[PDB]
C-alpha cells in the first residue's frame, strides 16, 4: 500500500574476522568487533522490538567478514527479490544464505546469474516511484539491465557514482518525494543528474555529513512516519537538520564502528513488505 511500508527485516549476524578482513575505502582506526557487535544489536532492537518487524536474522560465516552488509546481496521491491551478483568477488557466496531466507519468506526469486554482471544493492536507491542504479566501481551496466527486467513496472536510471563510494553512500529515502542528500560535491552532482532524468520533482533536503544522508525510513502502524537517522553524538549538524522533520518520528541508531568498513544504515538490512 503506502511507500516505506515493511512487515519483515533480514539482517545477519557479524563475523569476528570483520574487523581485520573486511572491505574498506579508506585508511584509518582499527574496528571495534565487540562495539560493532552492540551497535549492530541495537539497530536489530529497533527494527524488531521497537517498531515491531518480524526479523529474520541469518547466521554469521567467517570466510565472508562483510556478510552483515545484506542489502548489496538483494533487491526487493513489493514481492519480488532480486537476488543481486555482488561487485566484490569475495563477497559473492553472500546471496547463499540470503536466497534460502528469501523463499522461506515465499517471495518471488529472480537470481542475477550472468557472469558478465555486477550490482551491489547499496548502489540501488528505490524512491516509490522509480529506481536509480549507481554505475560505481562494484555495478555495471548489465546489472543495472538485469535490475530493469526484473522490476518491467518501474523507470531504472543509471547515475555515475565518483569512486570508492556507492550511490547510497551520500543518500536515501527520507520519506515519501523527499530525497537526503550529502552536501559533496560528488553528492551534490549525482543529484542533479537524477533530477533530469526524472518525470518528478523530489523534495531535497540537504545535511553537511554525507555518510548522514543514510537514514532508513519506515511506514510503521500505528506509530506513523519513522526516521532511522544518525546521532547527534556522531554528526551533530546534520542530526538537527534531521529535527526539522517534525511529522517523522525519529530514531537516533549509531553506528559508528561499521562506518570504518564503510557500512551505513541503509546496508545492514533487507526491509520487506509482505502481504495478505
Amino acid at each position: 500500500a503506502a511507500f516505506g511500508r515493511a512487515t519483515h527485516a533480514v539482517v545477519r549476524a557479524l563475523p569476528e574476522s570483520l574487523g581485520q578482513h573486511a572491505l574498506r575505502s579508506a585508511k584509518g582506526e582499527e574496528v571495534d568487533v565487540a562495539r560493532a557487535e552492540r551497535q549492530h544489536q541495537l539497530y536489530v532492537g529497533v527494527l524488531g522490538s521497537k517498531l515491531g518487524l518480524q526479523v529474520v536474522e541469518l547466521p554469521a560465516d567467517e570466510s565472508l567478514p562483510d556478510c552483515v552488509f545484506v542489502e548489496d546481496v538483494a533487491v526487493v521491491c513489493e514481492e519480488t527479490a532480486l537476488i543481486t551478483r555482488p561487485g566484490a568477488p569475495s563477497r559473492r557466496k553472500e546471496v547463499d544464505m540470503m536466497k534460502e531466507a528469501l523463499e522461506k519468506l515465499q517471495l518471488n526469486i529472480v537470481e542475477m546469474k550472468d557472469e558478465n554482471a555486477t550490482l551491489d544493492g547499496g548502489d540501488v536507491l528505490f524512491t516509490g516511484r522509480e529506481f536509480f542504479v549507481g554505475l560505481s566501481k562494484r555495478t555495471n551496466q548489465r546489472g543495472a539491465e538485469i535490475l530493469a527486467d526484473t522490476f518491467k513496472d518501474y523507470a531504472v536510471s543509471t547515475v555515475p557514482v565518483a569512486d570508492g563510494l556507492h550511490l547510497k553512500s551520500f543518500c536515501s529515502m527520507a520519506g515519501p518525494n523527499l530525497i537526503a542528500i550529502g552536501s559533496s560535491e560528488s553528492a551534490q552532482k549525482a543529484l542533479k543528474i537524477m533530477q533530469q532524468m526524472s518525470d518528478h520533482r523530489y523534495d531535497k533536503l540537504t545535511v553537511p555529513d554525507d555518510i548522514a544522508a543514510n537514514c532508513i525510513y519506515l511506514n510503521i502502524p500505528n506509530k506513523g512516519h519513522v526516521l532511522l537517522h544518525r546521532t547527534p553524538e556522531e554528526y551533530p549538524e546534520s542530526a538537527k537538520v534531521y529535527e526539522k522533520l517534525k511529522d517523522h518520528m525519529l530514531i537516533p541508531v549509531s553506528m559508528s564502528e561499521l562506518e570504518k568498513v564503510d557500512g551505513l544504515l541503509t546496508c545492514c538490512s533487507v526491509l520487506i513488505n509482505k502481504k495478505v
